[PDB]
């Protein structure tokens, strides 16, 4: 399964250079965009964390957490563990954690180099809804660079806001000595 992704990442993300590093972000962001298209997500935050890890936060419905008859596993686990790019991001990260905010509960699971740490667990109560995915790209895969380009991300985030008119989407850099944030929103009929 995902071991094939770790051994031939070039076949899944096109490059293991800086281009592939940035592709990981879009693979997660695209899923949040799909949930905006479904009509439920209204805002997406992309964050470059101080350690060059990535957090993507949306306010959609939250990935389904119920057990599937075909797998006997929660749907959210399958999203990240079965090879449509979320599992690819998981495989090529040292760690990925998902929090699903749904029906008053926060459901949490984490993976390490693609492998499950523990069963999905309720860790908190919540009044919000959505999905938060955080990942640390694997330097064993991204041997050229693990350092993100804020302008590169910002440029595409702006493009995505335009193509998805009505969406709120932001990009934030939390790295030392260069903290920045840009927020984008193109108006619909209310304009
Ligand atoms: C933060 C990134 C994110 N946000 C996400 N938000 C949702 S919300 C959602 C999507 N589809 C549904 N279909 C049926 C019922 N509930 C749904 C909720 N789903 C997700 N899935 C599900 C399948 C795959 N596209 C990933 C994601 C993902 Cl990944």
């Amino acid at each position: 399964g995902l071991e094939a992704v770790r051994k031939r990442p070039g076949m899944y993300i096109g490059s293991t250079s800086g281009e592939g590093l940035h592709h990981l972000v879009w693979e997660i962001v695209d899923n949040s965009i799909d949930e905006a298209l479904a009509g439920f997500a209204k805002s997406i935050q992309v964050i470059i964390e101080p350690d060059d890890s990535i957090t993507v936060i949306d306010d959609g419905r939250g990935i389904p957490v119920g057990i599937q008859a075909k797998t006997g596993r929660p749907a959210v686990e399958t999203v990240f563990t079965v090879l449509v790019g979320s599992s690819v991001v998981n495989a090529l990260s040292t760690s990925l954690d998902v929090r699903v905010y749904k029906d008053g509960k926060v459901y949490y699971q984490e993976y390490r180099r693609g492998a499950v740490v523990d069963d999905l667990k309720v860790i908190e109560e919540t009044d919000r809804h959505g999905t938060t995915v955080h990942f640390i790209p694997d330097p064993e895969i991204f041997t050229e660079t693990t350092v993100y380009d804020f302008d590169k991300l910002a440029t595409r985030v702006r493009e995505l806001a335009f193509l998805n008119r009505g969406l709120h989407i932001s990009i934030e850099d939390r790295r030392e000595g260069q903290e920045d944030k840009k927020e984008y929103h193109y108006e619909g009929l209310e304009h």
